[PDB]
């Protein structure tokens, strides 16, 4: 029931995902794949909107404060069976005096149900993602 939870994104170079589902039969899904490198683990959010119309939702993922220090080898937020609207990705958050730094055009692609890394131009920073999407 809750719409926002607390995954840890993991360095190690090992794929792994994470996923959140809301609504009557788990409709809006939301799902992180990734691999990284690093020091320690960051606790990230995933946060599950839904409108009134009973169709629109958003799917926010990100790292309180802005700023990830992992080296993200892959990344792909997926929205099974809905068609995105909208979506951004960040290498930065805003946060006390910095500004959100979107991802370089080049850096990533969005298709019908995910937003993905570009492999070969991905800078490899990344702190947070908005899907604003149709189910």
């Amino acid at each position: 029931e809750p719409t926002t939870v607390a995954f840890d994104v993991r360095p190690g170079g090992v794929v792994h995902s994470f996923s959140h589902n809301v609504g009557p039969g788990d409709k809006y899904t939301c799902m992180f794949t990734y691999a990284s490198q690093g020091g320690t683990n960051e606790q990230w959010q995933m946060s599950l909107g839904t409108s009134e119309d009973h169709q629109h939702f958003t799917c926010t993922i990100w790292r309180p404060q802005g700023k990830s220090y992992l080296y993200f080898t892959q990344f792909k937020a997926e929205v099974r069976g809905a068609e995105i609207e909208y979506a951004m990705a960040y290498s930065k958050a805003a946060f006390e005096r910095e500004s959100d730094v979107p991802l370089k055009t080049e850096e990533f692609e969005v298709t019908k149900t995910a937003v993905a890394h570009r492999p070969g131009a991905f800078k490899a920073e990344l702190s947070k993602l908005v899907i604003v999407a149709k189910a």
